């Protein structure tokens, strides 16, 4: 469990609000504000999740070695609604809950996943947005009706790509195909 | 730290092992087939050793064991595959979003059978053009589980009161269950492919 993180008292899960102008808040509140900084801040939370962080970080352990170095891991953005927040805290990302393929889909720019469409206003105006690691490794152009990224030779169809994009040339989004591809890191709670 | 009998795949992460009867270990499998299968003929069977799945697998088995209250959380089960889909069960094991719609769904999910004999069913085990029949034998987290429902697109609450506190996996039966339905990636470990023909 990373050093970052605060004590948990032998808990597994806690969501842990960060304190205001301390270098953590400031870092994620940047990232945030880059593309949102007409959107205020209400508060900035850590998801410390123990059972999705192992299974990540398993699957970062596995993917730099099937990669064979590279960085395989984007810090990247999804706006979610707030009936949707219990359940990605506890239990991440899942495909079965998509112009690129059926995946879980993640922008590059806060600024695209704080749209109404996808940070959905709650009956008070409070919109939320998951700063999340995501394991977007070696990617591909995507299309409709995907189920898992292409193989990178169709020649040898099980070996697949990590993930898909928009624009392989300049990303704006990214889609995963499997669980424990992405950690839900930072909920950023905000008004327009 | 893969398990010891497996075969040094000298730094490979992934190999097929032809067993041979009369090894405690294809008898035993043969035996499980054979009790609801004996109209069959086993032709091989194959152990399984996919060192990245086996680690997530292993990963969730211990999470679950964590989470559960000394429950057996693993149950040995059968998954029949037609032959296009045994290269990609094999690297990447057992995916949703890949599942056929079953004749009796208990949810949109992975479904394990406890006889091989469900599993033997053409339409689960289709035939290749050479007429061999594919089933897997599965280690399978079941967990705590319930009777599933076909609109599940994960397992349902415990406690309605308390909607992100899950099951395991559903059931068709949590009295006498014969088929059993997981909603997760790694849930699932592929341990060993019976090829069998009439
Ligand atoms: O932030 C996003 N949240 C959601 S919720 C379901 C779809 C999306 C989405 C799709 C994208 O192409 C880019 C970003 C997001």
């Amino acid at each position: 469990l990373p050093e970052h993180w605060t004590d948990m008292n032998h808990q597994l899960f806690c969501m842990v609000q960060l304190e205001p102008g301390q270098s953590e808040y400031n870092t994620i509140k940047d990232k945030f504000t880059r593309t949102c900084s007409s959107y205020a801040i209400e508060k900035i939370e850590r998801i410390q999740n123990a059972f999705l962080w192992q299974s990540y970080q398993v699957k970062k352990r596995q993917m730099d070695i099937k990669n064979d170095h590279k960085n395989n891991e984007r810090l990247l953005f999804h706006g979610t609604d707030a009936d949707s927040v219990p359940y990605v805290n506890q239990h991440g990302f899942n495909r079965s809950c998509v112009s690129y393929g059926k995946g879980t889909y993640f922008a590059v720019d806060a600024s695209y996943s704080a749209k109404d469409t996808y940070s959905k206003p709650d009956s008070n105006g409070r919109k939320h947005m998951y700063v999340v690691r995501v394991l977007t490794g070696v990617f591909t152009k995507g299309r409709a009706g995907l189920v898992t990224p292409p193989p990178k030779n169709p020649h040898n169809p099980t070996d697949l790509f990590d993930s898909v994009t928009n624009n392989t040339r300049s990303p704006k989004l990214f889609v995963v195909f499997f669980d424990n591809q992405a950690y839900p890191e930072y909920l950023i709670t905000f008004t327009a």
